[PDB]
């Protein structure tokens, strides 16, 4: 028993961390196979930043002015290209530490592991979640971009995020490993406000799940309510509406714990409108959206 | 900027776990050089653990009788013997991956990351903190005994913990890697209550610092407090006495705000009379002890 936050294993991704250095900017790359991705942010000053044409900036470099290092070994760079917002340096080796991999997008509401990296050397690790406004609440410093999300299924890591930007509110933007932003940030030191940062019903509802399984059901209350008087109270604390597809997500956890899905709704609508009391659940004195259903299962079951 | 409850990087330990087998019960093993490390517990059934006579049932043992498998390849077990409550297996090879290691017994207040094994294979990282009553709020399912704590620097991974056993209350006991248990508990299904769960207090004000480094800055006020008025309060609140060390720790954070460390326990003290009244500090709506000084000093600026 006990629940925590916790983030897959990030060996599989350490194997993969490099340094990129273009000019004066150095920050981080993923070496998979013979492509190192960094952010194409990599070859502007503190200065371009403010306006920059990434198409003009990009042909005064060559393939030699990206500086790959891996450890402490160099890689030469044999070609370059933008995709999107980040830049695949194609090196003349394969990593051989390259795990099996895929790039993916994921939707907001799910949640990932982040390897934050400073000059190629990982620093931490913690578990995030995709933000309803497609930003992440992260801990990144100077130096931390192309530090990168990930879910491991066994042995394959699915790559969904890498860092590009902090944005004036001290949120985070980035994108997927096809250079795409997540969100309508875009790579330019402009007025970029997130909108509503809403919580995440269908984490939650897992999380009280989770509490249950783990002991915690002192908010569990005489109550039922249906998807529509439970939305009504949703929209009014900012929480994402629930659909019938959240419910199905919920059913293994509605089945261990023999409490159907919308009595955890009514649960949850007692402590959006009357607070926790000072109480805590799980050791949290708010409501915890950062952990999916299927992350709830997965740790639960111990699953490796 | 963001501030995060993160780990550090596992690969280096993900590269030592081994499952151990004995008879019918497996369990994570830690091998590093040419011994596994893992809870003697292990040589016991649910039965011997009422009241089991450790030395009496390992006479019935021999090197044969412990299977140690690393990955998928068994290893050659030579010799065993009993070191307090952990058990040493010398196997015929080196582990390969074995990192420079130490081994430390920390003190209660003391942070560090958890790689939860099962089978031998890691299946989740998070940071965690030896509580003051020898205790550690973890997350640990059956088959996770022998899973272990550490800490890094640079490249020296320190092991601090090995888990051996949940107690009736959910939280978790067990040893540093000299087999020695924190606190009082010991390796029996007996009735083992943990004590007083305190705060750490120092952990406190430092998180309070990381918070007026990250923006929150809300709950400075115009008050301060000397160290016997301060301490007053923390024992009504059941937090850790603060203590002038505790103070001369905190004077990096003190120096990087300009905000003296009684000035901040002035803040805390009004936070523990007051409440957050609904308010949140760095995303938490309780105050958070499970980041050290030394711990904020690092995040905030990216030791790797
Ligand atoms: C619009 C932007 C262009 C380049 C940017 N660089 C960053 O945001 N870097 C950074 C600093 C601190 C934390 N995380 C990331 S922002
Ligand atoms: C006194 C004891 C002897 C052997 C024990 N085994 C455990 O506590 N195992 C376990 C289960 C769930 C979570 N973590 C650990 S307890």
């Amino acid at each position: 028993s006990g629940f925590r936050k916790m983030a897959f294993p990030s060996g599989k991704v350490e194997g993969c961390m490099v340094q990129v250095t273009c000019g004066t900017t150095t920050l981080n790359g993923l070496w998979l196979d013979d492509v190192v991705y960094c952010p194409r942010h990599v070859i502007c000053t503190s200065e371009d930043m403010l306006n920059p044409n990434y198409e003009d900036l990009l042909i005064r470099k060559s393939n030699h002015n990206f500086l790959v290092q891996a450890g402490n070994v160099q890689l030469r760079v044999i070609g370059h290209s933008m995709q999107n917002c980040v830049l695949k340096l194609k090196v003349d080796t394969a990593n051989p530490k390259t795990p099996k991999y895929k790039f993916v997008r994921i939707q907001p509401g799910q949640t990932f592991s982040v390897l934050a990296c400073y000059n190629g050397s990982p620093s931490g690790v913690y578990q995030c979640a995709m933000r309803p406004n497609f930003t992440i609440k992260g801990s990144f410093l100077n130096g931390s971009c192309g530090s990168v999300g990930f879910n491991i299924d066994y042995d394959c890591v699915s790559f969904c995020y890498m860092h590009h930007m902090e944005l004036p509110t001290g949120v985070h933007a980035g994108t997927d490993l096809e250079g795409n932003f997540y969100g309508p940030f875009v790579d330019r030191q402009t007025a970029q406000a997130a909108g509503t940062d809403t919580t995440i019903t269908v984490n939650v509802l897992a999380w009280l799940y989770a509490a249950v399984i783990n002991g915690d059901r002192w908010f569990l209350n005489r109550f039922t309510t249906t998807l529509n008087d439970f939305n009504l109270v949703a929209m009014k604390y900012n929480y994402e509406p629930l659909t019938q597809d959240h419910v199905d997500i919920l059913g293994p956890l509605s089945a261990q714990t023999g409490i159907a899905v919308l009595d955890m709704c009514a649960s949850l609508k007692e402590l959006l409108q009357n607070g926790m009391n000072g109480r805590t659940i799980l050791g949290s004195a708010l409501l915890e959206d950062e952990f999916t259903p299927f992350d709830v299962v997965r740790q639960c079951s111990g699953v490796t």
